[PDB]
């Protein structure tokens, strides 16, 4: 595949520091959709502001979890079938915690934003398209968890 290599090569730099890069993605997410902030309840409390979430070890742990799932999508970029079941159940979990399926589009824009900022001139239109397709397929798999 051509695009599989585009994903592999562009993930290499980001994957060296997943928490740093993940923090960009979530900062961008709350700037676009602040109504997602209350969905992260740790120790029975709601974060008041987006900067509150960045001081929470549990929230930062979830950033690393998100990045590891994306790492698994890249590893299986040539055949995402083998992750379908895991992704479906991850969708069910997120539905249970209160995330609306449509919020995953904003997550996609946040991921693309983070890649654009990290890669700079190396974020070619083919690289955007490749990532849009891969994230699209991840979300399709996850969408099964919302009653099908
Ligand atoms: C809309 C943005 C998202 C919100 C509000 C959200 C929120 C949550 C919450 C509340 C949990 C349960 C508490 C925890 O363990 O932290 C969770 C778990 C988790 N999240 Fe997310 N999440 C989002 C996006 C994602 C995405 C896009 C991925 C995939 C790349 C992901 C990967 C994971 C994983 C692997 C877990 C552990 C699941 C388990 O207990 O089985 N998260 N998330
Ligand atoms: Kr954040
Ligand atoms: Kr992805």
């Amino acid at each position: 595949r051509p695009e599989s290599e585009l994903i592999r090569q562009s993930w290499r730099v980001v994957s060296r520091s997943p928490l740093e890069h993940g923090t960009v993605l979530f900062a961008r997410l709350f700037a676009l959709e602040p109504s997602l902030l209350p969905l992260f309840q740790y120790n029975g409390r709601q974060f008041s502001s987006p900067e509150d979430s960045l001081s929470s070890p549990e929230f930062l742990d979830h950033i690393r979890k998100v990045m590891l799932v994306i790492d698994a999508a890249v590893t299986n970029v040539e055949d995402l079938s083998s992750l379908e079941e895991y992704l479906t159940s991850l969708g069910r979990k997120h539905r249970a915690v209160g995330v609306r399926l449509s919020s995953f589009s904003t997550v996609g824009e946040s991921l693309l934003y983070m890649l654009e900022k990290s890669l700079g001139p190396d974020f070619t239109p083919a690289t955007r398209t490749a990532w849009s397709r891969l994230y699209g397929a991840v979300v399709q798999a996850m969408s099964r968890g919302w009653d099908g």
